[PDB]
């Protein structure tokens, strides 16, 4: 091609191929690699996929059942998107693990196709433009494990609900990785504490006669922290390290919104380019 | 010396030291490190060495006995080379493995000496010019395990023979590594297919109801592919991944010629600087 | 603060906090990480700490009992230092291993505090100025093993004594690591030899009918070698590789002075910024 140029068309009215029920093309395939590193860290067995005329969404549940993941890629932020209707697919994560891991900078495009012709097949095409090498994967997919809780959970990450979480701040992926890696050296639970008003966010654990550790954020503005906690009321929850480390180590994005409510439920929002990644830990 | 200059004299009429049956000096010692990484990957037991007044050649077979390696370093492309006559040596690869692995950029010169004086000894000298540090290895070597097949194999790689292989192309070392690492995630055999004419090179494997994978090179000119296959004839062979991955992972050179014939025999030619490396997989 | 400024006060007349028996602050926390990597490599169980109004010193003995480490950080080369008197502390290395390993470039300051109030506690504060994140460790410390040998050993490293070691030279950490890693591939003991006069330093080992190795420093000036050995007298000792590799791999400094005496005792002096590190191997 041009060597020493891909456009973003968004959703299309019709597919190039006629038998295509879904056509997807995107110029940042590393998004998918980091997305499935996350699924691997979570030890997810099956990935549920919902395709609609506007976007494609991947659903998963961590092995422990504590975490739910909702990862949506928006048709209009993507290089090429068409979907005929709303339909669902199941993918075995172990089957596609190494395929997604084989994505590197030599590929500048990822293409996903599903045809009526081949209703049990999902195509993943990776293109190396240096040598016009096309790498096509034919993946056998099931009809999904139609999970009744996916209604409640997509409900749970709505705008009306999130604004009522009284404690929220932002981390870079590196900062999230550093905090919860260090914590994992010494504990499986950390306490998150915030006095109402303009006092610092406190993260700590206490082991008697050995080691206590206290992490304190003395400038709320520098982590984009905002508190709704009534003045002189104490917010205090305990959260598990493991699943958070899984997300942070996956480095899926660059900035991550953290949302806490008083009964211990966390929500992580990491939004990068076309991907909006949501983690609900109940 | 001069710090903040080595010449290439080629083959010499006479040796510096009088008792030297072989004198070899070269300013790219990393060549030898990557060569013996390859021998390690192959699990080669013994390396056969033939010295002649013009060049030195290393011979080995892999453990699985499918592959034979011929690595020749040309006297005239080297900084300093003398050999009195044709003679042979055997080297235990396990004995010298860590030696060759200890080569790094702090060494700017490798020297190899064999004296009549010490007929069972091979000297390897590595020179660090920053601090004028000379690292001398005295390696005990044997009388070669004189392998009758080395006559057939060195013939099989003449170019009278080679220019009749009907399918040939070129990869960078990192392209070869990428193809056969990805393949090795899912299969031990890959099919190589090429229709006669100007159709694409096809690499693929098929597993029913799980995963099929197809790699296709849509521009033969970009991999320097040339086909001798009659119009509308199908060339199709199956090749083992393992030994090819061993060569590719060793990254011995920048570009590699791949040559295929119809009964499944491959030849890999990776030529870098003074070293011409040949892999025959029968 | 100021982003796109820390001063070196040295010793203070009196402490900021009134209950502080020790206040220590330093702008190169990686010094402590590499120090405790060294202690880990040595498999040190307990670290003895002596605080005085002028400096703080860490003592350790390797597991094998061969090596003694004395690491003193000078109050006057540090950003902030106060100590009320001479007192001693014991630290379990396993307890603080991961804490010291959690130091990275995101921390620009390390602070160490000991108060009369909490006498069995040692505070380590790491500050991330990008987001004003303070990470405070509360470490439980013991009263120290009263070790008789620490008197003899701090004497053994005095200037008066060191001047009589007849063989001394300097390595970069990268040179020390290279020499004793390569050596460790093939031997546990190396012979150090130096003829009196201006002959080269010799390091070698000899295994019959397999491999001998000789590394020779042909320019004493380039390793800052100075010999006190009478002309035509042979200095020859054997030294263990393991503990030297531990020091070299820890990369604690950039230059390391090596001192040898005729009965086989070595002393390593690695001095970087505030830290003066001494290794006595008897």
């Amino acid at each position: 091609s041009m060597s020493e140029n891909f456009e973003r068309k968004g959703i299309l009215e019709k597919p190039v191929r006629p038998q295509s029920r879904l056509e997807f093309s995107y110029d940042n395939p590393l998004i998918f690699k980091n997305l499935f590193i996350y699924f691997k860290n979570l030890k997810s067995k099956n990935i549920l996929v919902r395709c609609t005329p506007t976007e494609i969404t991947f659903f998963s549940r961590d092995q422990s059942q504590a975490s739910f993941v909702i990862a949506t890629i928006d048709g209009k932020n993507v290089n090429h998107y068409y979907a005929s209707d709303v339909f669902w697919l199941g993918i075995n994560r172990e089957l596609v693990e190494k395929m997604f891991n084989s994505i590197d900078r030599s590929f500048l495009k990822i293409t996903i196709v599903h045809r009526y012709d081949k209703p049990e097949t999902l195509f993943f095409i990776f293109t190396d433009f240096d040598i016009d090498k096309e790498c096509t994967y034919q993946i056998t997919v099931s009809e999904p494990e139609l999970d009744m809780d996916l209604i409640e959970m997509e409900k749970s990450i709505s705008e009306e609900r999130l604004k009522n979480y009284p404690l929220r701040w932002e981390f870079t992926s590196k900062q999230l990785k550093k905090t919860f890696s260090d914590l994992s050296n010494y504990t499986e639970l950390v306490t998150i504490e915030k006095l109402g008003g303009d006092t610092p966010l406190h993260l700590y654990f206490q082991k008697f006669n050995s080691i206590s550790y206290h992490e304190m954020y003395k400038s709320s503005n520098k982590i984009n922290l905002t508190s709704t906690i009534p003045k002189s009321q104490v917010f205090q929850i305990n959260v598990k390290i493991a699943h958070i480390k899984s997300l942070a180590s996956a480095m899926v994005t660059d900035k991550i919104r953290i949302l806490c409510e008083e009964n211990g439920n966390l929500i992580f929002q990491s939004e990068m380019d076309a991907l909006m990644l949501n983690t609900i830990t109940l």
